[PDB]
C-alpha cells in the first residue's frame, strides 16, 4: 500500500530529471535502468500475479529502450516499443480503483504521442513526460488514501 506509493513518486521524480535531460542520451538510459528495478520492486509486493507479470514485461522494454538509447550515443524501435509499454499500461487499468484505471489509461494515452514525437520535437516530448509525472505523483497520493 504505501510502500508502493513511495515507489511509484520514486519514477515520477526519475521521469522529471529526464525530462530535463531531453535539452545526454547516456545519461537518460542509465535513469530508465532505475525505473525498470522499481517496477520490478512493485511487482514482487503484488504478488495480483497477473498485474505483476506485466509490470515485469514493462520493466524488460524499459530496458531494451535503455540499450537502445546506449546504442545512439555510441528511434523508430523506441517508438514501437513505447506503444507496447502502452498497450501494457491499459491492461493493467483493464485489471483494476476506477480513478487510479483512468489515470492509467491517461498516462497510457500521452505514452502514445511522445511515440509519435519520436517519429518527427524534443520540448515537447518533456512536456508530455512531466504530465506522466504529475498523474504518477497522482496515483501514489490514491494509494495513501
Amino acid at each position: 500500500l504505501e510502500e508502493i506509493a513511495q515507489l511509484l513518486e520514486e519514477i515520477a521524480k526519475l521521469l522529471k530529471k529526464i525530462a530535463w535531460l531531453l535539452k545526454l542520451l547516456e545519461e537518460i538510459a542509465q535513469l530508465l535502468e532505475e525505473i525498470a528495478k522499481l517496477l520490478k520492486k512493485i511487482a514482487w509486493l503484488l504478488k495480483l500475479e497477473e498485474i505483476a507479470q506485466l509490470l515485469e514485461e514493462i520493466a524488460k522494454l524499459l530496458k531494451k529502450i535503455a540499450w537502445l538509447l546506449k546504442k545512439i550515443a555510441q528511434l523508430e524501435e523506441i517508438a514501437q516499443l513505447l506503444e507496447e509499454i502502452a498497450k501494457l499500461l491499459k491492461k493493467i487499468a483493464w485489471l483494476l480503483l476506477e480513478e487510479i484505471a483512468k489515470l492509467l489509461k491517461k498516462i497510457a494515452w500521452l505514452l502514445k504521442k511522445i511515440a509519435q514525437l519520436l517519429g518527427g520535437l524534443l520540448e515537447e516530448i518533456a512536456q508530455l513526460l512531466e504530465e506522466i509525472a504529475k498523474l504518477l505523483k497522482k496515483i501514489a497520493w490514491l494509494l495513501k488514501k
